[PDB]
């Protein structure tokens, strides 16, 4: 199984300036709370997004795609190409614009927190993958952060 996971704002914007552009510890536990115990995949960019006390991420099996032979990514693999790092049984893709494209032909779940902000999508923003006609979704309710931030959950599955 091959699970892409992220957290878009309405318009589809997951990163800009090669961070997300708010804040949402709801999410955090969410993502979290999915990840936990299994091999996660992240573009080096996320990588380098992380701040630098939760990389590796704790608890998951890291795994880093970098085009960059030198590249190292301390206490994560570094691989250099979607295959080598699919490797897992179950592997939760977690980790860039780019990367949820590579990963989404691979894809039967996606885990999708949208968060209400307004913001148009712009050259450069990493963005999150559309879904065709070959996915079924499940949409939560919206709530409220305690940050005042309105988000909901979506779960996307497919034979
Ligand atoms: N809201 C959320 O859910 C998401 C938020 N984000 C945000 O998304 C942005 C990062 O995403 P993005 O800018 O798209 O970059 P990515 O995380 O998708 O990674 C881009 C890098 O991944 C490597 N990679 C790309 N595809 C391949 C391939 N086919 N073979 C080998 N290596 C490859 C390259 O590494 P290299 O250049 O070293 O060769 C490339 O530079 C950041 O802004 C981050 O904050 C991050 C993840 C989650
Ligand atoms: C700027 O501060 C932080 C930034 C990031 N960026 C990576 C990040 C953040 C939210 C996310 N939310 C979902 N639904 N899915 C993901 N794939 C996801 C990722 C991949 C992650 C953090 O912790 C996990 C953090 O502080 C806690």
């Amino acid at each position: 199984m091959v699970g892409l996971i992220w957290a878009q704002a309405t318009s589809g914007v997951i990163g800009r300036g090669g961070d997300i552009p708010w804040r949402l510890p709801e999410d955090q536990a969410h993502f979290r709370e999915i990840t936990m115990g299994h091999t996660i995949v992240m573009g080096r960019r996320t990588w380098d997004s992380l701040p630098a006390k939760v990389r590796p991420l704790p608890g998951r099996r890291n795994v880093v795609l970098s085009r960059q032979a030198d590249f190292m990514a301390s206490g994560a693999e570094v691989v250099g190409s979607l295959e080598e790092a699919l490797t897992s049984p179950e592997t939760w893709v977690i980790g860039g614009g780019q990367v949820y494209a590579l990963a989404l032909p691979y894809a039967t779940r996606c885990e999708v927190t949208e968060v209400d902000i307004g913001l148009p999508r712009e050259a450069g923003d990493a963005l999150a993958p559309v879904l065709d006609e070959t996915w079924r979704g499940e949409t939560g309710e919206w709530r409220f952060s305690r940050s005042g931030l309105r988000y909901r959950l979506y779960s996307y599955h497919r034979s």
